[PDB]
């Protein structure tokens, strides 16, 4: 009854919307309801995962990240 | 009754809708509902995963993320 | 009653739609609803997976990612 | 009563529709319902999966991804 | 009651439509209803799967990705 | 009056034995003279000669050297 | 009156004898006389050598070098 | 009146023995007289040598050295 | 007048005998005489040469050197 | 009249004989006369050489150096 995890690299996101607007629930109008329930989001993000090394041993990275998403003249 | 995990990268999102807009739910009139229930969203992300090694060993990478999405005049 | 992963790269999600406008359900009239329910949108991603290796051992990997979409006026 | 992966690299998504729209339904007038549900979308993804080697090894690998999909005036 | 699986590298999506507009749905009239349930879609990916190599061994790989989709003038 | 040399492997060498027992050399009696006089003598030498390329490129070579001469009883 | 080399590899030696016993060189007599001059020996060297590349490039290599010459029992 | 080199590698050695045991030598009587002049001996030696690279990119390289000569019983 | 390396790398030893038991030397009786007069003597000598690199790099490399030459009994 | 060297590694030596023993030398008689006299012995000795690099880099090495030359019983 565990869970063991070594030099493991995940993203996510649990979430459980159930009900939501039900059981008994009339509603008759509604307007433009946003929100935000769970999800995994995630940008730019960098990691590094290594397991058991004996010996002489070396780890070299590099990353870079500008800009991304541009939006013109509306 | 576990789970084991060794240098293993993955992305993903659980979630369960349920009922949502159910169950009992005369709903009647409903406008542009826009809710983010659950997924997964990843860009721009660099990871590395290693097992175990013996005797020298050496871990070179390198990444570039420049711009992506790009909107002209609307 | 487990699971065990090694050296292991995938991406994915997992939901249940389960109900969803269902189980007495009028609905009657409904709006553009757009909701994002699980998935697996993953853009730009890289990453490294190997398994146990004995004596000298190298890992080199070089990627790049400049711009994606491009909108012209509308 | 368990699963074992080595590097093994896969892409999907598992969903569930299950009654959506069903069950007890009247519907009556349904508008434009654009909703995400379930789905492997990847784009511009690299990964390197390699087994167990004995003795000396290295591995080397090279990506690139500039730009994609492009529009024109509308 | 498991799977092994060893340098495998597969794409693929698991979705279960069941009811759907089904199970008591009058449904009456519906909209240009458009969602995206299950699917594999993967576009500019690239990934190596290599099994046990003993003695020296070495891996050479290079994938290159520009543009894919143009549209012209509407 | 010069040399270029890109990308370029040789072994080799130069000597000059010139007068070397001449010239007013009475000599008379020599016992047994061993001198090591330019040569080439490489063994176990491996080495990667490439030109210039354009776009994507990789590399990848191995070799072993175990034993070689190997003297039995006398 | 120059030399230019880019990326080049070689092995060897330069050695002028001259006179060498010589020019008025009575001599006589002379026991086993050794002497190393000059000459090219490399044993178990690895090199690399490479020219220019434009855009996304790796280079991988291994060698290994265990014992070369057995002398049994005299 | 210059040399350039870039990336090169190379061993070797220059030595000139000019007169020895010459010019006006008597010499009469000479025992077993063993000198080092010049020459090139290198073992268990590793380079590496690269050009110009534009863009991403990784080298890697991995050797070993473990004995060479064994001597038996005399 | 004048010399130019970049990322060179050699190994090498100059040197003159010039006279040396030479210009009016009797000489008459010589015994075992043993000098080091110039040479190159590298052993378990590892280097790393690298040109200009635009964008990003990365450099990985690993050696090892154990033991060489036994002796056994006399 | 001058040399420029940049992220160059080279070992040597330079030694100049001239007369010795020479020059109205009558010598006689010479017992076992060892001088070290120039000369280039490197072992167990690493360095590394880079250039110029723009963007983000990264180096990494290892190198391990343990016992060489045994001598057994005499």
């Amino acid at each position: 009854a565990g869970k063991t995890k070594e030099g493991v690299l995940y993203v996510g996101s649990k979430t459980k919307e159930g009900v939501v607007h039900g059981v008994a629930t009339v509603a008759e109008k509604t307007k433009e309801q946003v929100t935000n329930v769970g999800g995994a989001v995630v940008t730019g993000v960098t990691a590094v995962a290594q397991k058991t090394v004996e010996g002489a041993g070396s780890i070299a990275a590099a990353t870079g990240f500008v800009k991304k998403d541009q939006l013109g003249k509306n």
